[PDB]
């Protein structure tokens, strides 16, 4: 049995000649057992307590008679084990694997991933012991895990600049700040990093410290699908290049800004990213038609890889590389471009969350295997959302469980924003990419409840996951950002002029209370919180949950106020409401995170206080249906529930060729109008997606529902995260009646289903 007693000291064995990144971990560990326990450690390099070492690297991890055997030829992997003699051994299959070891007896002291990151204190312990038995292996289910810190101009930034690592150049986020990233990186078992690029920020490698900071924490330097060789062109461009970022007409130029750093950058965890697109988001220059752009790739891709082949590695299937066909790099793939096998393809989502392209078996064969390039933060059209972190647990898991299905298995990157206030996202996405088993085996709610369990308390969390799940849900149907109903990136002002949402005034107050309650509840459970987690309320229940009570109570209370049906100062205290929960974000643990937390991120409209006007046009009518289903109040017809997916938690697959069966009684009228609601994700083998409706056997109607680019449908789609189809058929008057909705293809997955009379 191995034992260790609160106040007392730890010697931990660990040899000389290990990794950066398992010194840094030990650290983080003495940190914790400092903490947790009382017990200062103290690093020997034979004689221990603890053990620690990497396959034959360590001659410690001989000398503890420990079979290790399952690590050997093993990736970023490690055992725990307890010697006869009472000893934790961690044991690593390499390096990364020994420092996820270490870190993983620090999940086991009880310290979350928050800790620092959502002021997550961890409790004190009077002992912390282990079985003589006690046996513990574990490995990812995905090689590449990391984030992209991205749209950060109203908060990681400002934060990191002026509050946390107060500098004077202008966009610094420097190497304190990264070395606190890396940590929550290392806690969340991930191992690569996308830096902050936007312009308002300093390039990462043209910062003092940043490089060899991310090389003591062991984090390969990554980037994004505009950023190809270690290079930020968006900041580093205007500094150190010269004329045009054109390959087709200024490449000398080019290849030299490119080849300056991987120079500097040869000996170090880095993931190249190939290709060329413009200086941030747009087209490359040069070339304007596919065919063109076809042509000058296969120029870039061979002189990219020759910089690598001459500084980096002789073979270059030794380096490793990724290809990210994002936007409208996805089109000049599929016209045939040839990409060199042990390339990673890197796949993306439509920036809602909607995973865009799943590999073909061709594709999956590829020794460079698929990646993929999710968000849960975005700055663009139809609308941004960047200030709250309202995406469903749902449908990340659903998404991110099929692309794990699909053979997307070497490379998972988030997009992120700020990193706060997404904790949990992450948490679940990291876990996802760490053992998918595991997240698959728990609900999704229970991985939601295990979380509020761990970072409030039991008998807050109680109360609290059903809250948490209702804001989930509510978000799906409208997350705060989109309550204006306006719209980015369209080059006309009306867009931008806050409207309706196209909803009831019965709806629109059973969306007032449900939020109310909420607010309630959370105010009502922040007394039963204990004394180490107030600030970690607030944080991650409280100010998400009050914050998009009183955006719906703004632009909800000032559609009734156009409408003469309530008053116009329900609006403006609500826009006031969230301003205090703003301050007080910004002034908790001192002002630990202040400028972290903007409400009017971008300065778009919908975060103003609302232009008072009145209704032209009358507000949207209650319309009754005569019948309303979910996926399970079919007859015959096996689907299967998406756990807590769509609009009331009811989604559910209708696998290929399979049938849900529905019947309904006597009508009066003509016709019948069927409202089918599906979840508005992309085909997963072809380009198709479509149904089938027949009522009473009456021959399938063939109904498509994908959406092809960034189309009005595809806007609409993602805004309300329903695909939507109507169709009107013929009832012949029968008094019995059944409709048959059949799927045609893979990844349909059906949320309602109403019925409405009409002639
Ligand atoms: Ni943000």
């Amino acid at each position: 049995d191995f034992v260790l007693q609160s106040g007392q000291p730890v010697a931990i064995a660990c040899s000389g000649s290990e990794a950066p990144v398992v010194r840094t971990s030990l650290d983080l560990l003495s940190r914790d057992l400092q903490t947790v326990l009382s017990a200062t450690a103290h690093i020997d390099t034979n004689t221990g307590n603890i053990i620690v070492g990497t396959i034959g690297q360590s001659k410690l991890i001989e000398q503890a008679g420990i079979d290790i055997s399952a690590l050997k030829n093993k990736k970023q992997a490690f055992m725990l084990a307890v010697s006869e003699d009472g000893k934790l051994v961690v044991a690593g299959s390499d390096s990364h694997g020994t420092a996820y070891g270490i870190l993983e007896i620090s999940r086991l002291l009880g310290v979350s991933p928050w800790e620092w990151w959502a002021d997550v204190t961890p409790e004190k312990k009077e002992t912390f012991r282990l079985s003589g038995k006690f046996r513990e292996l574990q490995s990812p289910s995905v090689e590449y895990r990391g984030i992209f810190i991205n749209d950060e101009d109203w908060g990681l930034m400002p934060w990191s600049n002026k509050t946390y690592e107060p500098s004077d150049v202008k966009g610094e986020i420097g190497p304190r700040t990264n070395e606190r990233i890396f940590e929550l990186l290392l806690r969340l078992r991930a191992n690569t990093y996308w830096p902050a690029m936007h312009e308002c920020t300093l390039p990462f490698f043209l910062t003092k410290g940043n490089r060899e900071a991310a090389k003591k924490y062991g984090i390969f330097m990554g980037a994004s699908h505009c950023e190809p060789m270690a290079c930020n062109a968006a900041g580093e461009w205007k500094i150190r290049g010269k004329g045009a970022y054109d390959y087709v007409n200024n490449s000398p130029a080019v290849y030299q800004f490119w080849e300056d750093r991987v120079k500097e950058v040869a000996g170090q965890e880095i993931l190249y990213t190939l290709g060329m697109r413009g200086v941030h988001d747009g087209k490359m220059q040069g070339a304007k038609t596919v065919e063109e752009q076809k042509a000058v790739l296969d120029r870039v891709f061979v002189d990219q890889r020759g910089l690598l082949e001459k500084y980096v590695n002789k073979d270059v299937t030794q380096v490793p590389q990724v290809f990210i066909p994002y936007k409208e790099v996805l089109d000049i793939y599929h016209a045939g471009l040839q990409v060199p096998e042990d390339v990673t393809l890197m796949w993306c989502d439509d920036n809602y969350g909607y995973i865009r392209h799943f590999p073909t078996a061709e594709e999956r064969a590829r020794k460079g295997g698929n990646g993929v390039y999710y968000h849960v933060s975005y700055w663009g059209r139809p609308h941004d959302h960047l200030w709250l972190s309202t995406m469903s647990p749902s449908l990340i898991y659903q998404q991110m469980k099929q692309a794990y299905d699909q053979g997307i298995q070497k490379m998972w990157i988030l997009n992120v924003g700020d990193i706060k206030p997404a904790e949990y996202q992450i948490e679940l996405f990291m876990d996802m990419a760490w053992n998918l088993d595991k997240v698959s085996s728990e609900g999704v709610t229970a991985h939601l409840k295990h979380w509020l369990e761990r970072e409030l308390g039991t008998s807050c969390a109680k109360t609290i996951l059903s809250v948490m799940q209702e804001h989930y849900r509510l978000a799906h149907i409208r997350k705060p950002e989109f309550m204006g109903n306006t719209r980015e990136e369209e080059k006309n002002p009306v867009y931008r002029v806050v409207k309706d949402l196209p909803w009831s005034e019965r709806e629109i107050n059973e969306r007032l209370n449900a939020y109310s309650e909420l607010s309630e509840t959370v105010e009502k459970a922040a007394s039963k919180v204990p004394a180490g987690r107030q600030s970690a309320y607030f944080e991650l229940v409280k100010y998400p949950v009050q914050a998009a009570t009183q955006m719906n109570r703004k632009l909800l209370y000032a559609q009734l106020a156009r409408h003469d049906k309530e008053d116009w100062e329900k609006s403006d205290a609500a826009y006031d409401s969230i301003a205090a929960l703003t301050q007080h974000y910004n002034s908790l643990e001192n002002g630990k995170w202040n400028r972290m937390m903007d409400f009017k991120p971008r300065k778009l409209p919908v975060f103003n206080r609302v232009e008072r006007k009145a209704a032209t046009a009358p507000m949207t009518a209650d319309r009754k249906a005569v019948c309303q289903w979910n996926a399970a109040e079919a007859k015959k017809g096996n689907a299967i529930v998406c756990e807590g997916l769509g609009y009331e938690s009811k989604a559910a697959e209708i696998k290929k060729g399979d049938a849900l069966t529905f019947s309904f009684g006597n009508l009066k009228t003509d016709s019948v109008e069927v409202d089918i609601r599906l979840l508005p994700n992309h085909p997963v083998h072809g380009d198709k997606l479509r149904f089938t409706v027949s009522l009473d056997g009456a021959e399938p109607e063939v109904i498509a529902y994908e959406t092809k680019g960034r189309s009005e449908e595809w806007k609409e789609n993602v805004l309300r995260n329903q695909a939507i189809r109507k169709i009107v058929l013929p009832v012949t008057g029968k008094k019995s009646h059944q409709l048959v909705i059949k799927a045609l293809d893979e990844g349909v997955i059906l949320d309602q289903v109403m019925l409405y009379e009409v002639n």
